[PDB]
């Protein structure tokens, strides 16, 4: 036997980061959960029991706190690539480096009027995601996302026209609710090392959201034929608006909210035109993809 | 063997409301979790196979929604109110429901600083739940509460002066980081039936609304003692400004921040004043909680 | 306002022992989750910021590794009261001591038909649980409970006979399928603190073998007029068997499997005595309950 | 703007199947989750709003269960293969199909030591899976996996000799507890179509059982170097055994427990050969993967 591919790091690995403005006692916090797996010349780890050659995913937890310590942790795109690249730069053996980051909202605190110096809620799990890829040789690639974002429309969806064979049962609508969570990509350019990253830090959170903006006024406005199409809308939007993006990834559930027919009960009227009280369904769901590139 | 207590019913029942006003075109919607258990004479159901006494839980179920397209839904301390009331008037040996309700967020999206006639998101899994007992010749009960409210303050948390022997080895501090998930139960004067719930149907909304905001300004504004003196300056607070409730009920965890010793690298400072970066713990964690009535 | 009930501690502490037979060389594992609650003569932390009366919850959960160092950790029950009666001996102030303990299983491995003597597998999520209760001049109340025990029986359950009326659609059936999620719970007479515990200690895991023997056989042979019906049969028969529990309570979801109507298609049969293929059912899911004593 | 690649379907699809031997009277059960995702000629469902090339969602839905009717349910590898087969000759514009399964366990329960013949346990949340991707004129390519097998070991596992510098504070250790959730998945060398699947049957049972078989007395009896050793030879026994597979690939955490020091405390000894109490640590955990295939 031989070993085909191999990785290994540490998960699940929270930091926090507080920043105190002490002259005007302004604090700012970030929450995240990272991942670091590495690749290299580690196979005799696997094959002959030689430890020598491992970093300890304790090492990498360490090297997590001290990099945060020594560096901003936002954008989550910067600090992935600064985290990335320390690895391959320090341990002549480990050429690749894969950085997972997830971004939990700590979101400041109104009271009475006024931005509260110091408190903070978490307005919805939704997260804010970086994906970054430091490969010894050949740059950086970088995928962001949100996801968690879940929201409801209550008309102007509709779903007809679509294939009728003998496996269908399903009703044409031409008014239904919309629910979905949404998942959302977008893959950067490749970039050449830490120098080119720090070029374009700016962009980065424009990006974030300047694609939160379109996918919810996209799904707020558009009459929608289907969710095929109306994510396809979204992601030619994000595209026009930021030429260094490559792709746009969606993955949306289509969650479904069924009519209740109660006409059983002294007729009454809760379907169609009359549809009022409905019954939200846990599974099956329906799940809708694509990936949108430039012609 | 005999049957001491006995209740049975339908959990986990689903329902969306929406309201349509045809005159503006604007959208409204409702969505909850609804349990209903029922008590009365059915002891033979489960000493002696006997079914005729079974008000069967699919039939529970049809009359959650049912009831639902015919009277609001909003408060949910109303609509708990009427479904309870219905079981026990309609069935003779049927004496107490108890009606639990989880209501869920959608939030009006502003889509280009408008708000959007019918299109909504989850601004964070905060949850607002009734428990209302309706039991036959004494009247309803009912429990208001919000629960998952996540806050963190980074400063104005102090924790010292706590006694001290040979089973504790926790350093008193006056700056630390607190952070905890709310769960706040408001209990109210009994009701002699539901023409009192009607009479008293606005305070509910603005009880909620109250609660809330002083928890928050209180969790922002207070140079905290403890996780105990803080949360009992909110349940006063309650107290004070609503004098129809009983009694008010926090339970708090303390989800802890540990500071992280780096000096071992190249001396790094990140302890107390120099603390940046820290490891939020997933568990154990600290659980206080008190009730607090009128003198 | 003042405080009409209050208790705090330390919530979700993880704790592994193991015992190792040095003359065997077998070894064996217990694993379990700890919860600590307090009360007693504490109210000035929260209405003076009086920490002096607090016993931090850091502490407790140092005590309970101390405890679990010294001390047999199974059964569980004499667990719990050894530690229950450490907090009101050792503190004048704490009058009583609440603690809740779950049993996580690791079962020993066979390896080529032979008990492996260090190896262990989860068998299950299913939960061993007490709730020990230690109160100044009142004893310790100990409740025993099986919980995440998970069954189906594909026949022999039945239900008709319940109460027809217009808020009613549920058919009648003599042959349908039963699933549920047993949660499990025995309550021991009082015991007049740790000595009376002591003299006990062998009934508590024939005790905990007895109801779960009981309700798999039950499960497993009657057929089922009900829950109601079944669960009861269960119960009188634990109570039978152990003079020294007082009540047994039941509560047990119904988890729906739904018969599919396919005739749409090419005439199939898949309904009553010619269905084979079901949908189960995630929500909503019937709840019945009971509690069941001597006469 | 254009669709570089689609895929829509139904998740989340919960599925039960009874036999029954009407001569023994003995009945059999199975349970999965299903998702089923197509591939073809529909990016104008995307970009133009077309609906005619959509399958719907809810017609994949009823598929599933008419073809669950029709054809055996297990081996899951043949079920899914008949499955995504359907799709692709049933539709001239779908061109891929891809098929995940999720097998839950109902395990036969023995009543006095006698297997019942209806009623069964689910004795862990281990899971059986396979992927299935059907392509048009590409065969049938199939995964197998197991997952959410949980196992510990409490002594013979060594962590020693690996790289130490200024980010490294781990000690080496000769005896240490280890605990991971096995997720192991066997990839099968290409098939032509579903009569090369049907040809291969009863292989997919007998290797799932050799797979977990190996794990498990691997596991059990490697006086264990890292994780990375331990799971190397469990990969490469598994390609000895069945000549069809190609590749063997592990993703195992290390789900760490901390020795704790008591020494504080009255000079109490549990570290190192006095270790007797420990702290399992939810996160972080370190996260091995390899991939082995044959020389
Ligand atoms: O937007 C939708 N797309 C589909 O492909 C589909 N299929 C289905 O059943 N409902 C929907 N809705
Ligand atoms: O606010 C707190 N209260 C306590 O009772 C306690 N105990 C502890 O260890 N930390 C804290 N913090
Ligand atoms: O065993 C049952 N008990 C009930 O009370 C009930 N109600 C229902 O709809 N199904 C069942 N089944
Ligand atoms: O088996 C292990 N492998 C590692 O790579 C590692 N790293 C670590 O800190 N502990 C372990 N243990
Ligand atoms: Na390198
Ligand atoms: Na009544
Ligand atoms: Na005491
Ligand atoms: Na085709």
């Amino acid at each position: 036997s031989a070993v085909k591919a191999a990785r290994y790091g540490k998960d699940n690995v929270r930091v926090y980061k507080v920043h105190k403005d002490e002259k005007t006692g302004v604090q700012t916090v970030y929450e995240m959960t990272v991942c670091v797996l590495l690749e290299g010349e580690i196979e005799t780890s696997y094959t002959k029991a030689d430890n020598s050659v491992i970093v300890a995913t304790d090492s990498i937890k360490n090297t997590i706190y001290i990099t945060a310590k020594q560096n901003p942790v936002t954008p989550p795109e910067l600090f992935g690539s600064i985290l990335g690249t320390h690895f391959i730069e320090k341990y002549n053996h480990i050429h690749a480096a894969h950085v997972n980051i997830v971004c939990h909202r700590w979101t400041r605190m109104d009271i009475d009027g006024k931005p509260h110096p110091h408190s903070f809620i978490r307005d919805s799990e939704e997260k804010r995601n970086v994906q970054v890829d430091v490969v010894e040789g050949k740059g950086i690639d970088i995928k962001s996302s949100l996801s968690g974002l879940t929201v409801l429309k209550s008309t102007n969806s509709q779903f007809w026209g679509f294939l009728r064979d003998e496996y269908t049962t399903l009703k044409e609508t031409w008014d239904r609710i919309l629910s979905t969570d949404v998942d959302a990509t977008w893959q950067w350019k490749n970039f050449s090392g830490l120098q080119e990253v720090r070029s374009h830090v700016p962009k980065f959170d424009a990006t974030w959201a300047t694609a939160r903006e379109v996918t919810l006024k996209t799904f707020a406005e558009d009459n929608s034929a289907s969710v095929q199409a109306t994510m396809y809308k979204m992601a030619e939007q994000i595209l026009a608006r930021q030429q260094l993006i490559e792709t746009v990834e969606y993955s949306l559930p289509n969650k479904h909210y069924f009519e209740i027919d109660l006409s059983w009960h002294k007729g009454l009227q809760n379907t169609g035109k009359n549809a009022e009280v409905f019954a939200p369904q846990s599974d099956p769901n329906g799940l809708i993809k694509c990936t949108v590139g430039r012609s």
